């Protein structure tokens, strides 16, 4: 898939944006119909999935019954179109979630759940970068082509991240890691920040919960979380180290399973690494059992 | 193999060891012998590579040619001819990669070269480790049985590896990164150091040289290595974390490969790996291109 970086003062960059959209949405949908279709009867049948299975097949009838784009006063419509359907499935990652935690336990290829996740999640990620791609060209934001930053720094997107964790943290435990960022603090590039608006806040939680949970004794002083920013030619890489006792052996096998959690609902990790795949990079674990977790999220620069 | 932590006064338990040593050693040989002979031609034909072969080989004739263990006698004498192939072989590990440097472009088939180290190496390392062990039951030293240490303190042997990788790394470059140990650094438990003697010093160098050349401009003010100790039920894990620019995306799936270096003679990395895996643990590295790197040594625990 493509993000049109393209620009016009006719505004017929849009109009081709749009036309593309139409053109590629509903082949989209339609493959994740045919996902919905294949699941193990016994998980098709549960009434959450079937009623996410429902939403798409909504969709797809929404999207192909919108009849070409001719000129903006269409193009328009569609863009209203879309923005309902975005809002529609805001909740699907969730009900996804509670709709296979029990139904999963019924079919023996535990593959196949987490393949049928990954495919549909990132699939949708892709959906949604390009649908709000494409009504984001009407913004006229300075530094974004689209959603696509012209000069984002990661560093400022990272404490975006970690204010909202820490206040989350501060509110469940009384208190919260301070994080210190280090590396390559002024880099700014062109990047999308979607991907980075999941994943990021995942991390965080996770290493600020377990630091929390380790340090029950001393609430008032622990350690603190360190991010080191790594830019080069190649990738981006964001490392999340924390001291909050490591992921133990007996669990490490399973912190990548969708579902799995020792407190949310254990979709924070597969479903990130699941995303940073997607994009081209991916999210690796270090465990120091007794220590702490480093966390590495790579994502792959952009091809300007 | 096992290594016996037996004890007696009547010294029956030297007479059992040197036993099973004179049982083991000529079997373990004979399979050395074995993958020598099954090198490629070409490889198996060059001279210093035939050399460490017949070395091999006048080992096993040595070691077959020992009559059966039958007193305290005996033993003492077999402990003079272990002495002394130890020392026979003690280049071997140079030999083979000076033999195998040009010999192995010859072969189409690059993982032969590999399976062949990894096997040869490992192999050589336990063998070692065997007989050192049946010798050290014959000293006094406290805090020891055999090669066992049964109260290592990994930062006291990290630090004896980082005051000899510095003085190195002083006087090729005129100064040495500063290395700060922190996690478990009080931490003591039966180890068996010999391993650790092998791969620390690999590692320290690699991250004092890596630090060294990416700061030609301040050598007089370089980064700290930082090494972190994590002490579990499970394993044993030492990070090594410098900020010596990264090992490059182009380098990478290079660096494990015997031979390969950017400048000794690439065999730190593949070598360590090798040691480590034999063990029970392993060693993994994660790069942070334009920043450093982080080395990971797990090692498993010693089952009591
Ligand atoms: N930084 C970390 N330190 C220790 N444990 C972690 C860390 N990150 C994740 N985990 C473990 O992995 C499990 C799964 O994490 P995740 O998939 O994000 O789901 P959740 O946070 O909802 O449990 C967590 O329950 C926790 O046990
Ligand atoms: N900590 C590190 N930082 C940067 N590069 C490294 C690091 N460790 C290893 N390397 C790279 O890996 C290569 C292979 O290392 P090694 O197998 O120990 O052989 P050698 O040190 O003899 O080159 C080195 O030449 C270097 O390019
Ligand atoms: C555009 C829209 C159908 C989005 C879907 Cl892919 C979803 O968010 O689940
Ligand atoms: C005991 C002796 C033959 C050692 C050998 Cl395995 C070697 O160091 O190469
Ligand atoms: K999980
Ligand atoms: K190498
Ligand atoms: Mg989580
Ligand atoms: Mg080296």
């Amino acid at each position: 898939m493509m993000l049109y970086s393209g620009r016009s003062q006719d505004g017929s960059h849009l109009l081709k944006s749009g036309r593309y959209l139409q053109q590629e949405l509903p082949v989209r949908i339609a493959h994740r119909i045919k996902g919905f279709r294949s699941l193990p009867f016994i998980i098709g049948c549960n009434p959450t999935i079937l009623h996410v299975h429902e939403l798409y097949i909504r969709a797809f009838q929404k999207l192909t019954d919108f009849p070409p784009i001719k000129d903006q006063a269409d193009e328009a419509q569609y863009c209203q179109l879309v923005r309902q359907l975005l809002d529609d499935h805001k909740d699907v990652v969730t009900l996804l979630a509670e709709g296979l935690r029990e139904s999963r336990k019924h079919i023996e290829d535990e593959k196949l759940v987490r393949y049928f996740l990954d495919k549909t999640l990132t699939s949708r990620l892709g959906i949604r970068m390009l649908a709000t791609h494409h009504l984001a060209l009407h913004e006229d934001k300075p530094d974004f082509v689209g959603i696509i930053c012209t000069r984002l720094s990661p560093k400022k997107i990272i404490e975006k991240w970690v204010d909202f964790a820490r206040r989350l943290c501060e509110h469940k435990y009384g208190n919260a890691p301070r994080v210190r960022i280090n590396g390559h603090v002024a880099a700014r590039f062109p990047f999308i920040p979607m991907p980075l608006d999941y994943i990021l806040p995942e991390l965080l939680k996770n290493a600020m919960r377990a630091t929390m949970e380790s340090h029950l004794d001393t609430p008032y002083n622990v350690p603190d979380v360190v991010i080191t920013i790594a830019n080069n030619d190649v990738d981006l890489i964001i490392r999340i180290s924390d001291r909050g006792g490591g992921i133990a052996h007996k669990d490490l096998d399973r912190v990548m399973d969708y579902h799995f959690t020792t407190a949310g609902f254990g979709f924070g990790l597969p479903t990130s690494r699941a995303y940073a795949e997607y994009l081209g990079g991916s999210l690796q674990l270090q465990s120091l059992q007794g220590i702490g977790t480093d966390v590495y999220l790579r994502l792959r620069h952009i091809d300007g």
